[PDB]
């Protein structure tokens, strides 16, 4: 399956959001970050990646595609914006095994506080 996962800063909070934040997938889903608006990216938070999966990180305004297989919990950010909160999760599965390790990955305050709601906003 996909999904979209649309990057905005417009009448948003803090310089932008993703939109959805939180997303629940299968091995083998592929999520589309999209730039619907300008200045946004998509990478891997260090400390957030199951064993087992590749970091990524995209240019900044382009259409961009990964597909998840490992499965676990996995903490993305927009790079200029990972200060100011702007993250996101994506869990591949049920039950995560890194459900642990990642709620105690470090992060900025505004961006810890949207990756708590979010993992919550996953079940978890
Ligand atoms: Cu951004």
């Amino acid at each position: 399956a996909d999904f979209e996962v649309h990057m905005l800063n417009k009448g948003k909070d803090g310089a932008g959001v993703f939109e959805p934040a939180s997303l629940k997938v299968a091995p083998g889903d592929t999520v589309t970050f999209i730039p619907t608006d300008k200045g946004h990216n998509v990478e891997t938070i260090k400390g957030m990646i199951p064993d087992g999966a590749e970091a990524f990180k995209s240019k900044i305004n382009e259409n961009y595609k990964v597909t998840f297989t490992a499965p676990g919990v996995y903490g993305v950010k927009c790079t200029p914006h990972y200060g100011m909160g702007m993250v996101g999760v994506v869990q591949v599965g049920d039950a995560p095994a890194n459900l642990e390790a990642v709620k105690g990955a470090k992060n900025p305050k505004k961006a810890q506080e949207r990756l708590d709601a979010a993992l919550a906003a996953l079940g978890n």
